[PDB]
């Protein structure tokens, strides 16, 4: 995969990922890993990011590779091509990747039947504690955003454990501007009444995707918003359109979200300010620039009850699944955790 371009790679892991290919991880999650959060049990707490599996095609490849939750997308209603290639960009100097896709999509009705194909087997790994997100986006040249965000709420509330209403990516016009105050309580009250009126066993719980680039004045406005409205949880973050200084790479100032290791701590310092402006009180699931064990510890420590990771896959490979569950677990018994949850948020009481 290294040796194609960074997209044709990417379109030829998940063709593999979907078929199965890939021999069935050997690490066996210990009890120490489990988390309950967002109504379910998940067998540890390490899922695939976002972007990985855009249009729902390799979900069951992506447990078998041993992550404890999958989440698809971000999904738009319409199908659209996003933007012209190439759009994927890899920083190996920097263990780093720019990406400039621009939602590209199957569609909502594509999803919805693939999603459909598996609802049953689906059912039965969330209640083993492999739960499915489902992340929600909206088609470019959409005139009222709010509403393809309730038409996702609609189409694919009811085969997701829960949603994401991604109001982050760098990589549509205006979307990260549904992050301000009124804007974002308007949207999100019209998710949330859509979502409430899904059938009981088909009422997933709702997360806000956030970018890392926020103002201090944006976070607490998200904050308040997440409180009054019942918002259940947080992703933190997407890719970031800083470029921190001392980065390597040639293609550094191509556009795009960055996303590894240069955006990792700027991850971690938006899980805990997020942590702290919500009293601790929702759950936030913590994602960018994870590789190692130590750094989903230090997300959980910030305040993340799950993590994610999409970037260090494509450097790694499959076997950095079970590296980072194995050096969490280790990590947690040297500092004296029970578990993962006695570790969450665990800075914030020292
Ligand atoms: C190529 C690529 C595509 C992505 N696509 C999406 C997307 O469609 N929706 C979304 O919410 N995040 C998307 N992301 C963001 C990731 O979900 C994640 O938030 C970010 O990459 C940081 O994690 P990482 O450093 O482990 O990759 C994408 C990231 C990459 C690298
Ligand atoms: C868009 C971002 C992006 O996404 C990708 O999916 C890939 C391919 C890829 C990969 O998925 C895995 C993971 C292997 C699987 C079978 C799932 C890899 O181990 C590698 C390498 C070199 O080891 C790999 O190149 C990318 O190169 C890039 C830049
Ligand atoms: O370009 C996309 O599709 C995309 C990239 C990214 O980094 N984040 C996101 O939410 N979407």
């Amino acid at each position: 995969q290294g040796l194609l371009d960074p997209e044709s790679a990417h379109r030829l892991a998940v063709r593999f990922t979907s078929l199965g290919l890939l021999p069935r991880a050997r690490f066996q999650d210990s009890d120490m890993l489990e988390v309950r959060v967002l109504g379910h049990k998940f067998r540890n707490p390490v899922g695939i990011a976002a972007g990985f599996d855009k249009h729902g095609e390799a979900v069951d490849g992506l447990y078998k590779m041993g992550f404890g939750f999958v989440e698809i997308g971000s999904v738009t209603p319409k199908p659209q091509e996003g933007n012209p290639r190439p759009r994927v960009f890899r920083l190996p100097e920097d263990q780093a990747v720019i990406n400039r896709y621009g939602f590209n999509s199957h569609g909502l009705s594509v999803v919805e039947h693939r999603l459909r194909a598996r609802q049953q087997k689906q059912a039965k790994l969330t209640e083993d504690g492999l739960p499915l997100g489902v992340n929600l986006g909206k088609n470019k040249t959409s005139v009222d955003a709010a509403e393809d965000y309730a038409e996702g709420v609609r189409v694919l509330g009811p085969l997701a454990d829960y949603l994401v209403v991604n109001v982050s990516s760098p990589n549509t016009a205006g979307l990260r501007s549904l992050q301000g105050k009124a804007e974002l309580r308007r949207l999100l009250t019209k998710v949330l009444q859509e979502r409430d009126g899904l059938r009981r066993v088909h009422r997933p719980a709702v997360l806000v995707k956030i970018a890392p680039d926020l103002t201090s004045q944006d976070k607490e406005d998200i904050a308040s918003v997440v409180k009054e409205l019942g918002i259940d949880g947080l992703i933190v973050t997407n890719t970031t359109v800083s470029r921190p200084a001392g980065l390597q790479g040639a293609l550094r100032s191509e556009t795009g979200g960055l996303s590894g290791k240069p955006l990792r701590d700027l991850s971690t310092q938006t899980i805990r300010e997020m942590y702290a402006l919500t009293q601790g009180r929702v759950p936030i699931i913590g994602v960018g620039g994870v590789s190692s064990g130590q750094d989903a510890l230090e997300k959980i420590r910030a305040g993340a009850s799950l993590v994610q990771l999409y970037t260090a896959l494509t450097f790694w490979g499959p076997p950095v699944v079970g590296k980072v569950k194995r050096e969490l677990e280790a990590l947690l018994k040297e500092q004296g955790f029970g578990g993962v949850t006695d570790a969450i948020g665990a800075d914030h009481r020292r």
